[PDB]
DNA sequence: TAAAATGTGATCTAGATCACATTTTAGGCAAAAAAGGCCTTGACATCCCACCTCACGTATGCTATAATGTGTGCAGTCTGACGCGGCG
């Protein structure tokens, strides 16, 4: 899609969600949905709120986690 | 009357019982500490400011044989009515 490939300051996240991104290798939106959510839970910042405010971006802007990609990468 | 329903009963078969010890594990209550929010510090980078700053540019002065009344390239004349100043 469209919005697959966009990096994830299009969504305007938070400075501690935002270290837990890039600590984690975690680049593509494409690479966001690939991961699963206790592959994020366990990582380091994450506990309760950064998954429940994410869950609310995501829900706005008609994706959502966990999804599974063929063919990534294009680049 | 064709075609589906109805008795033989002994031999079995996957789950329930049933009192009590031990985990766990919440969930939710107290919190340690870390990472934002708050500020600071040092260090850099880039300046704004202006403060100068010399070359090039610019405002001004004389030049002693002598020379002395324009014109100068145009217009082509439209015309009928109305004011006004001479014009007798």
């Amino acid at each position: 899609d469209p919005i697959l490939l966009r990096p994830v300051d299009d969504l305007e996240l938070t400075v501690r969600s935002a270290n837990c991104l890039k600590a984690e290798a975690i680049h593509y939106i494409g690479d966001l949905v690939q991961r699963t959510e206790v592959e994020l839970l366990k990582t380091p910042n994450l506990g309760k709120k950064s998954l429940t405010e994410i869950k609310d971006v995501l829900a706005s802007r008609g994706l959502s986690l966990g999804m599974r990609l063929e063919n990534w990468p294009p680049a």
